[PDB]
């Protein structure tokens, strides 16, 4: 939200990309912990 990615200058297009960067990598932290969750259930799970 702090982030301003929208406008068509080269420098706010680059503060969004470093945002959506940060996000990406709180999301990917977020999202290695969801796979292997899901990994673990898959694994423990049979049932269609």
């Amino acid at each position: 939200k702090e982030v301003d990615g929208l406008d068509v200058s080269k420098e706010g297009t680059e503060a969004w990309e470093a945002a959506m960067k940060r996000y990406d990598e709180r999301i990917d932290r977020v999202e290695t912990r969801i796979t292997a969750r899901l990994r673990d259930q898959l694994g423990t799970a049979k049932n269609a």
